[PDB]
């Protein structure tokens, strides 16, 4: 099942993306429940906003906010709810908010399933308008939501983002 | 898996119903195998006719039909195959056909997940033109199908639907 | 799981297929994890095609390729990746890769689903242009990836096709 | 504009038809207005249908329920709304309703446009599914609109369509 | 041509609003130029954001910022871009940004098109929701745009509305 | 209407570009008609391709197989057929067919709409898959197609294209 998804072939540069919502989808937010393995509606946005890129995590971590690692990951067509994507981290969005520390790590398709992305090596190769597009939705998305807020801090590279991994999976297999 | 979803958080006020086939979408009946958990083609449907909402069952109960309890949920954009929501139910349309008494409940999203159905307490609250959409439909969908035949005869209140979550999942514990 | 689907009620006339990539979709190549039974990104296409029918294998069997029997299954609407479709089987277009023999049967939906593929017996009841644009998608969508090519070399009747799914069930079982 | 398109490039076996409602889609009735060649929405349906093949008419033609002849012509992948479709009319299905005599024509896509019709030269040939559906749609998509009401009556022949498409340019030509 | 549009057939409580931007699109701002009628792509939008409704302007008018008059109208599902809807006004949100004063008109379909919205008679008979969410679309879709500001008043009724309508029809016999 | 749009601001860098075929849509070729403005059906394609970006033609320019100048513009997402986008060409894939020279010029979206492609100045600016698949498109979306076919010759630079705008803006002028 989803559950027992490798974290990557090679940590923490060669890793698997458990994809949750598609790019350019519908306002819901889903997640995978970790009893069931199961997708689960975790809510129905207010604000008319959408995920821009697919979002998803890395099974078997476990990041500061309580919950494995999230990742965004760009590709040319929106990727399934519930599949598993190969990609290399790149860079990092640092965010706080009501959870803790809630980075939200940006990697790309690894080249065996595509050689699109094989320039992007780090944060500063990322377009500019993806990332302020990024850091802009995770600073409005919650706006309409009651008892939640975020503070955006700013972006990291890579370095940064592969060590945030590379912690979050001692810290799952320890606790 | 899917078959490892509770019926609800707190039965019969507050349930899971996992989704089989989506609100608007193309005429094909998913239903989720009970061995398996995988979800199969039950048909293509003749009739140019779409599920008026998302439409499912409440895992681990068993209705007077043989089936698992089947729940109409109204969204604000159509959900996922094979994703699982958390409801509350709102009442039931009562409905013969060949399976004999095959109930249909609506239940609206949980308060957790969208404020929009708050309002939304008890089966006279729905409005008029989706409850007749939802009667049309069944009324007509097996149209072009064979021996089936549908008769039916009218909506009740939360309280009936609520009753007939607790009978069938009760009933399952037993069988 | 969808690893414990079966191959079919009745092979070789009556199978299961097990739905990796939809038809008519964006062009990312899905396959199903034999270990995790999870969805799994292969590639991202690098030509503008796209599958001409739903696309998937017959769980428990092992084809001369070392892989599931593939199988085309055309369908009024296309369907979900991970889903299962009860089949018949009407023909087969043989075709040799870079590692062997890689025939893809076409099975179309079982008459309990629908009767529209009723009157398709054989693979002379398939109409032209869809053979003609099943081999002609073959031929042509990995161009762009180096190391890859294909060589069809025709269709083959049903009888071939039955005869290549009792054989592939043969070897899984006895391996 | 749209309202000089002709009616046919040789009337009555080779017609234009410009599109209205694509195959497939939500449920909204748009129309193209006669004065601005503009397309109104004309109803929100409230049963949960959609038309079956794509909707339109066929331009300076006046049938005897007061409106240019209505068309529906089956495609491969539905069609823009406001686009102009060469077509060979095969079949008609005869109705009244409040109107009059409400008479919906099918042709297929020219042979210049694709071969897949080819073969479809008159009413017997069309998919015996695809027939039923059409009645069934007509007869129930206004079941639910107050002031409205429709007889269907059944299916004539190509020559029965041409002799439609006559008459009803020589209507409007005169009218 | 979309420039002969009538503003309405009864003004100001019975309009045509032409629409430009469906509701739940992608981020492409579309406009009709007012020389050609045709539909001018204006902006690819930075942020990820959607119309919360279809969006677009009542023709033969001309409100204080020098452009028609510009109306959002909620429908069941979305609309074409040029296509033409009649509708009721019902309250306006007002605002102001670069071109001065910007209100922007709600209305809803006509009841001749839909029963749906006949209960909502003024601006609060809306949603709470469905009302956040436009102003909070509009106090943000511009963020990443330059020396844009958009500094949002408050919704006034439907009488206010229902006024802004005859000024801007009545100014733009004038100019 | 569409016949009246001009070729651009300040040919050649500045160029308006009428979209006749969304990116990566269904496999249908559209046409304006130049007589009546309409968008025409031209074909329904055999092949199970798409084409890889809008594709379209500049208004009031004769090239020299006798038809407007056909442009390709890649955007972030897909534009309605009959739309117009402002543009500036980075490029041409020279091609040939079966009545004589047919390039293909590649532009992107202005400055003005988005600041996604100011970094594209020339051909050896696009990315090079994205010319890869172009190519490869061109060379086999006719190979069903029984009298049709084509040689493409290879790209030429932004210059190149420039000069075939304005040689084709004087002969349409001129004649
Ligand atoms: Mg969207
Ligand atoms: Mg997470
Ligand atoms: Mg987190
Ligand atoms: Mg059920
Ligand atoms: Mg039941
Ligand atoms: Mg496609
Ligand atoms: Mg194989
Ligand atoms: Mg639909
Ligand atoms: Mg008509
Ligand atoms: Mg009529
Ligand atoms: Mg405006
Ligand atoms: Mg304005
Ligand atoms: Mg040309």
């Amino acid at each position: 099942s989803l559950l027992n998804v490798p974290a990557g072939k090679d940590l923490p540069e060669d890793i698997y993306v458990v994809i949750e919502i598609p790019a350019n989808a519908d306002p819901i937010k889903y997640e995978i429940d970790k009893e069931s393995g199961a997708l689960f509606v975790d809510r129905f946005m207010s604000t008319a906003m959408f995920y821009p890129c697919n979002y998803g995590y890395i099974n078997h971590t476990l990041s500061l906010d309580g919950d494995p690692v999230d990742v965004l990951v760009p590709t040319p067509y929106p990727l399934q709810p519930g599949s598993v994507t190969r990609c290399r981290p790149v860079g990092v969005l640092k965010m706080t908010d009501e959870a803790g520390e809630d980075a939200k790590l940006v990697a790309v398709p690894h080249s065996k399933l595509s050689k699109e992305y094989d320039h992007i090596k780090d944060v500063n190769d990322l377009p500019e308008l993806l990332k302020a597009q990024i850091a802009h939705f995770f600073e409005h998305y919650k706006d309409l939501e009651k008892g939640k807020w975020v503070k955006v801090e700013g972006w990291e590279n890579a370095e940064a983002a592969k060590a945030e991994i590379v912690a979050s999976f001692e810290r799952a297999k320890n606790k």
